[PDB]
């Protein structure tokens, strides 16, 4: 149901355990925006599982083994070698983190005016390929946008809608497919074997490449594993590496499902591809041999990916995030439903019936929980979506949730229990949460640095 | 409250994992039925022991990259000295490699052959020690730390009667030292009231009698302190802890335990002839006054553990954890030692096996067990670690025949106590299952280390 | 005085060797003769780049350790920020992966399509930010600079009389900005004035044009002006530094030098309105404005390693170090680039190899050629890196062909000079046997990074 | 001739630079007592190669992956299996160093009376075995009594002074025979190969033990392979594998040939004193499978030792020693001949013979080193001799050295020469340097913490 933790603790990261009054200060000091909290201030920290995991004693072994060189670091070959094997890809090329293997990838098979496909889309992934020139357009199944559907594989393209774009505007304007495993937007969800075989299947076809976002791709195996029938007997490797045999290429934070701190890569099949995305590196990142990575991290990821591979390790990693959902949902707080791989999140819209969305509760109610419990979480609501800079109107989202993102290795059951037991607290006198409104907002990014008071 | 979650993030982690049922029990005939023989990679959660085991802190790693290795003068053992200095409050300090060092030291220091040493129950490599160098020990710590399921508070406190009744029937002058440990570690990690060391200084000091400290559990000692004795709720660890040494004339430590590390140790003492003294032996022993063989690094680890050591959070955290895994087993009806203390559940094996008799090394089977049937590691801590009478040769033989699940500090989760629980209450589902055990081969002291058995 | 010792201990080691003659044959031919085509694994002393290859210190060391990892609000950002506030002076830092990073900001922020960007010499990387942004490149560095022999002090030098002429014939708002590198790669890691960087902000602030820097070894450069601009002898590097900045608008900086990292960089800037899109962009390239592509760790070590390229003595010992290597060359005979700057020697492969035209690509055939007879690593600086005219397509032809031996800093010691001076006296005693090259695979950009080449 | 450094440096440690003026004040602070001074104020440390090696890239990796268990630490297995293959001795006890090893050898080894003979003696060497009751005789060549006599492999046993003994004595009254390699007391002086089989031949046939003090045995397999005839083609491993082969088993001291920075252990080849040496190593190191070290640090020796056996390596190692000493010789400074494997000893009384022994010239050299250069050396002359308790008067040593001892791996041939040219600028003025008195003495342990000033 929950299993133990399958490691032991090495070392640990000291925290202060300040008290509900001095966090209410530095809350207030903050403007009542957590991404305002000082680390240094902060006892759980669920504001992004990015680049915040625990690394092994064989991580911190390999930091160690740095092999600094300009060009042909052995630690680079150690990441080819290991990122050949697992995914299966012929190339690779390391970029810093995610966006900058984005970057490369849409520079790289974009021409203006073609159509890149998604089931949803991530903010800097949808970017780069705007900036490219593309028209991006939604091929989830409608089910994905239904946050309260209890449903397995949500994250699945809807093969009806891809077929639909092909004979509506032609495979030569299809740039590329881009399947995200798992969907961030919608919750975390998982993307099915079927359908991704599927998708290489009508896209192989017409000629159509498909390129993964792969940041969450062993939190989807393990859903595969767990749920999708005839992948019982598989490893979590065998998964892996069958997913990636129906793309052409992918990109990859390793900060996400690698287990490490900084990290990324670009992979593709096609040789040529693979020379212009060479071409490319030097210009933005760095080396085909180090892409704006010291040895030692290129080394780190090579070992957490494949640490990464682990069943239990992996198990423990979802069900850890299942078991905060699970006494959540168990109690009758609102969440998005079914829980994802790596958050949590709560449903601030229905949490403070009480409050206009125009009142920011999504924003109040993770003031609301750094307060009571020294954990920070992230506002994914109206704040986030920003403002309309034509009308000058509050873009306003159909989610207005506080994303709980849990970084992998850091945390214990009882840090889940400190979150959760919080919240319920909070949720039984929820009405008495308050409406916040903006005392400084500035043009852009203004989730980074807005500043609220109580209304 | 009753159960705190960890008061840290972790920052890097150790796989672990378990071998079969089957491997184990090859493992454990070819450890001749002693857990200690066992090997680390054969075994899934060790709680063999606390000492040396514990997780450090991202700010003790970062004091590692910044060993000053020099052999003197390193700005390492200055850190060190001065810490020391401050939170135990002694006026000197000679580092050791770890406690048995600093035991060598103080022992051959202080004792005259023929003189006894009086102590709140005995300790293993403590008692070795006094007896090589000619003291008789005896105990002086209250009947009830003997008995295993009294639940009663500062089971570790000396009885005065007895400190008392050894001074008139001894003379003063033939009593070497008062031996106080805190916690006391074979009680099953039980604690020493603030009270009991004021009296305790007040007794001897009158009489001319040195008070020496085993320090090597003294933050767990000062967390039951500040939860348990009227007077203390409102100060803090750190000032328990130095009101706690103010009552002593010196200390061993084996910084292994309380000083968050997995190497080092030290002596301390306010006098200056001692001081002098001690420095001519470590050099024999140990190493150089400046380093007492200790790598610099070490030094600095255990400088920064000492001070880590002293927040609330972090100790009572330490102890609920423990306290929580004895609950789990208490509420099953398993066989404990009670109170619990503050680094060990202590199963009472004489409960948990009472078709056995003592001869017939229950703890030391248990043990096995549970290693066969959970792939636990647990420590012997009867009969077995007791040894022999050094006069009559018979074994000595404690009221208290218990198995140790020993945790170390900041290595495990709830979680990890509940797996050790659970197997746990399987186990004594199927008790008279385990065997009674003989000697195939006995070391001539600290046998229990590598000694080897065979099944009755 | 004229070579100093290292002014640090070693902590830590590589091991360094040698793979035979007739194996680095076959290596160089695989790597198409591109020595950036070469594994490290296969190299006995590399000096392709000072480029994040620098060994960092203990301190540094225990910074990684204490890695705050934070998305936001990370103490080792807040370190960064300050300590590049108080040594640089400006008002505002985005931290990048790296240099380049910080160049792409910079060139998308700063240049509107058609507008001149002016520098005291082009980069490769800085130049093709600039152009693919849509900026004309105009070279304002004195004439001297590109003549390789001429020793004279302070060529890295901006031209008065060019800028001038620039502003005259442009005028002042077709130029985006001054790009005032300090010290100047290409010319041979060759120094700035502060009488230059004076007169320039002077000349650029009544025309209201921005001075923008390229601050990557801007500690170097600040050593040659302690030690040969009069006036500037009594002050300390960190004045010298502090001052320089004082007369930029901001700085592009990849910290991978003169900070005494293996990875950073970062973009700083006084106007409030630039800062802002600059946080714009940088979530789009790098990461969020609280770490930019950088692990908290990387920011702290960076913050540490900028404020120990402050001592003096390090940086006198660095580029001393250098200056031994130009020193034993130049008794030899062996043609260079006078004087020796503060990274590197350049050898001048024009002189190398008079038997040869720029066309035969002399420098990246000596590179080669160096690897071959002495398993040592050295970079092409001449025509490849030149990159093509981006209107006309033909090479561009610098007067500066030269191989360079890039010194990474605190990793060699005077013996290792001593090694690479021999290795490439003993490849002068033959310097007609190095034969032309010519392309097989060419980059579009960029193109000296992979290109491979063939023997005419 | 002298080779360049076959490694680079991975990681600096940072210094002072303080000048001239500021360290003459803190070597008034230390009293003029080297040993006194601050580590943080010295810029180069030669008071001793114990201890304080630079360790690599790949030890600080094992020091990672410290396997910190109570018993049966998988690094406890690594370092048992590197020492059976490198030493060739069947049983190893870890010990925190070299001299807690010593306490157990001489504990297992003999009983009252006995005698225990050796090529001269280490302090606590001699200590051990005279704590348990033998007595010491000294079996070196008369040679190495010599410090000008510049011949070579001055450290080997006198068979004939053994022979004496054997038959004065009994081979039964002698507990074993302690061969130390190389031989610190003459200057750190190798042993031959062909004296090592020599030895082992003699008291095998008397039933008479041998055990190395195997501390410097690194360095003393250099010498032999460089000096030795018929060693030519041989690997320093070779050596040292033949070396132990004549020995019933060692003390080593880690800390000096093993490359790191604390660690000892204890071998024997006879399975009973194996058993007894296990009962021993609990009171007063700890376990067989720890004996007072970190997992860790019996790693980082274990990858050490591995370490050590690299020609090139060792070969630099003594040739850097050897470069000291040929450039303090060309300028006609007196050091003991010929120079050791790690370390150069000024002969201080030639150095100040404008001085007498009773105004301690070698303490004084010590000082004057420190002030000119920031060298720290050891006093190695009347004062660390110490005073006769008995009597009260000085212990008058023939040698009155200045120790300049060289930690591997941590300094370079420039390091070398500020050393080289600080003492031989002395030794140009050398009238000049002052005679020292006490106005601190402790009654034991005097060269530790006495404090000196001008006369
Ligand atoms: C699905 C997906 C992501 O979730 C993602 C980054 N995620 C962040 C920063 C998060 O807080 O979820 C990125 C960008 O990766 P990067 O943050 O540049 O390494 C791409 N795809
Ligand atoms: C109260 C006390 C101890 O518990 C102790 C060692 N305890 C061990 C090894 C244990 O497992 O409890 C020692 C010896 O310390 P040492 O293990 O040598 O650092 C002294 N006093
Ligand atoms: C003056 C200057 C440089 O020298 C520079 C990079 N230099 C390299 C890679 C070199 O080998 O010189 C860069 C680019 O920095 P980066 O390599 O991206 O961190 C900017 N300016
Ligand atoms: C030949 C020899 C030595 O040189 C030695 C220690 N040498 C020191 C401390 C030195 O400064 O030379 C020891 C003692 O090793 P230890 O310092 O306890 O690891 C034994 N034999
Ligand atoms: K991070
Ligand atoms: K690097
Ligand atoms: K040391
Ligand atoms: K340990």
């Amino acid at each position: 149901n929950y299993p133990a933790e399958p490691f032991r603790i090495k070392s640990v990261e000291t925290v202060s355990m300040i008290p509900r009054d001095e966090r209410l200060k530095k809350m207030q000091e903050a403007g009542y925006n957590t991404f305002l909290l000082n680390s240094k201030d902060i006892y759980i920290d669920l504001l992004t599982d990015s680049g915040t995991n625990a690394m092994s004693d064989k991580q911190w072994a390999g930091m160690m083994m740095g092999d600094e060189a300009y060009a042909g670091s052995e630690n680079f070959y150690h990441l080819e070698r290991t990122v050949q094997e697992l995914f299966g890809f012929k190339h690779i090329v390391p970029t810093h983190q995610g966006r900058g293997a984005e970057n490369l990838l849409s520079q790289l098979a974009i021409k203006p005016g073609q159509y890149v496909a998604g089931n949803m889309y991530f903010t800097t992934t949808r970017y780069h390929q705007e900036k490219n020139g593309a028209v991006f357009v939604d091929i989830v199944r409608d089910e994905a946008h239904d946050a309260g559907l209890n449903i397995a594989f949500k994250g699945d393209i809807d093969l009806k809608k891809l077929q639909k774009l092909i004979d509506e505007k032609g495979a030569e304007n299809i740039a590329y497919i881009c399947l995200a495993v798992t969907v961030n937007l919608a919750g975390g969800q998982p993307v099915s074997m079927a359908n991704m075989r599927a998708v290489r299947e009508l896209t192989e076809a017409h000629g159509i490449k498909v390129f993964y976002d792969a940041t969450r791709c062993v939190e989807n195996a393990y859903f595969i594993k767990e749920q999708e029938q005839g992948f019982e007997n598989k490893s979590i490797a065998e998964i892996v590496h069958e997913m990636f045999s129906y793309a052409d290429g992918c990109t990859m934070s390793g900060k996400k499902d690698c287990l490490v701190n900084i990290g990324g890569f670009l992979c593709m099949n096609d040789d040529e591809m693979f020379s212009s995305a060479k071409e490319l590196v030097v210009v933005y990142e760095g080396m085909p041999s180090y892409g704006g990575l010291a040895g030692r991290d290129m080394e780190a990821m090579a070992i957490g990916l494949r640490e990464a591979m682990q069943y239990e390790y992996i198990e423990h990693r979802v069900k850890q995030v299942r078991y905060l959902g699970d006494k959540l949902k168990a109690a009758g707080v609102p969440i998005v439903e079914p829980v994802g791989g790596h958050a949590v999140f709560l449903d601030a819209r229905r949490f403070c019936e009480h409050l206009t969305q125009d009142e920011f509760p999504a924003q109040s109610l993770a003031a609301s929980i750094y307060v009571e419990t020294g954990v920070r979480s992230m506002e994914r609501g109206i704040i986030s979506a920003g403002r309309n800079n034509v009308t000058g109107e509050h873009h306003r989202p159909k989610l207005e949730t506080v994303r709980l993102t849990i970084p992998r290795r850091v945390y214990t059951y009882a840090h889940m229990d400190v979150v959760a037991d919080g919240i319920i607290k909070l949720y039984q006198h929820k009405e008495d949460i308050r409406g916040l409104k903006f005392i400084y907002e500035p043009k852009q990014l203004r989730f980074f640095t807005a500043r609220f008071d109580y209304i």
